């Protein structure tokens, strides 16, 4: 056992040492806020999700608009799922208000790309409500001395300003930020040196799901880059990830079992 | 460059610092030997291979008979594919004339099951047409005292018979012989510890495609082992090996070139 910790959720617990754990990416397609059609969809969109093998939801109102907006987008979707499908969800937001709204819409785990340097008041509210967080590495610029040993670093002041909130180690958890602020090239090597993060002590989760530095080796668009994708996981898992954030629920859970066996765990 | 030498094979020559090196099986659906529709079957399959990313093409009679019939099933089959498919032939045999006959229809590899152990006269035949000899670990038991101790044992008498035989260093490459002699526990086991034959100095080539280990983990048949195959290939290739024999040449192609991307290659 790595972990002498599991990590709680509300109503679910989630185990670390037990198998890789999957995030399922739920998409959020827009047109004024809360009608049928959409949350209908992102519903039946949950349930064939964890049907496939995930463990957790990922709800996410933006991808690459209005703070007051935001929530009436994604509250309805929260309360939605939670009732329809037994399953954390987590929120992927920065923005502070956001949060709040959505985990007392239902929401489980905060999941913050600008890791609480985007709004500090972040770490705040996980910390008044408890929920874990994930810290995303980002930065509004790529002029890195040393790529990986900047990673760390800005890592850890993502953990200072978590932890002076009142967030406990417990509720931590690190991303290396795939496909943010780097470039193809530095991608790859954030992969190839993914073993590094193992050393701040707390659990990884890893989002390389469909990316375009896969789309820039392979030479291939979105709908093509599953197999690319598996490769990513793959490497991740072996390189000690506890998290992988994909949209390929099906088959990436069939890798990660598979890894699983294979590594050990 | 941990590769101080190319692999010379005939004709063509194959490069083992550049990529991983994808090795396509060629299946051999016979009903007396020769006809029209088995050889044509054969030969667009190997023709696809080559489109979806295949460097050699494995072509085996059996799989899990006489040997003068065994001749005139799989002769015409290499005749045809080295005549309209430009790209190196593998021979899938353990047996001495078998061998000799391939190389003479137009083979460039001999790949033996049996490491040379099952009839030591055709490491002979390799040393003697000078083609590069693939020996896989196997063994008419289960009954290990410590499984990787024994196989790197084991694969180094069968380099004692290719070499005492004539067989150069440079033409020499190991196989872990996943799915022979093996539980399904111990299949994970040599792929959990895969990179200790590299110790050998000898280029490494895997074939776990489709196997029922993956399904024992997995709890699928057959033709559901696509993405446990996937994570196989992942492993071994991060592990250090040069080719990897597979059924799903596209799919595992593009894997291969991202662990490849990813790891430096
Ligand atoms: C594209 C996205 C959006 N949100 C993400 N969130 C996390 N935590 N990790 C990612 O890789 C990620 N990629
Ligand atoms: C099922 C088979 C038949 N022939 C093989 N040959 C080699 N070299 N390696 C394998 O894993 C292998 N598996």
């Amino acid at each position: 056992m790595k972990w002498d910790y599991d990590l709680r959720c509300g109503e679910y617990t989630l185990n670390l040492n037990e198998k890789t754990l999957i995030m399922g990416i739920l998409n959020v397609t827009p047109s004024d806020g809360g009608s049928y059609n959409e949350v209908d969809a992102a519903v039946r969109h949950a349930k064939e999700m964890r049907d496939e093998g995930a463990h957790i939801i990922d709800i996410g109102g933006e991808s690459t608009v209005s703070v007051e907006e935001e929530i009436k987008r994604v509250v309805p979707m929260i309360q939605a799922v939670s009732k329809e499908v037994k399953l954390p969800i987590s929120i992927d937001t920065y923005k502070a208000e956001v949060a709040k709204q959505a985990i007392e819409a239902g929401a489980h785990i905060i999941n913050d790309i600008w890791g609480a340097k985007a709004e500090p008041k972040i770490a705040e509210v996980a910390a008044h409500y408890d929920v874990p967080i994930i810290l995303m590495h980002n930065r509004d610029n790529m002029n890195y001395r040393n790529l990986m040993a900047d990673m760390i670093a800005d890592l850890y002041d993502s953990i200072k300003i978590a932890k002076d909130a009142g967030v406990r180690d417990e509720n931590i958890i690190l991303d290396p930020g795939i496909g943010f602020a780097k470039t193809p090239e530095q991608n790859l090597e954030a992969m190839r040196n993914l073993e590094q993060l193992n050393v701040l002590g707390y659990p990884v989760l890893l989002g390389t799901s469909r990316k375009s530095f896969i789309g820039h080796v392979l030479d291939l668009p979105v709908e093509e880059r599953l197999e690319g994708t598996g490769a990513t996981v793959c490497l991740g898992i072996e390189k000690g990830c506890e998290f992988v954030r994909v949209h390929d629920v099906k088959e990436m859970s069939r890798m990660a079992k598979m890894m699983d066996a294979m590594i050990g765990k």
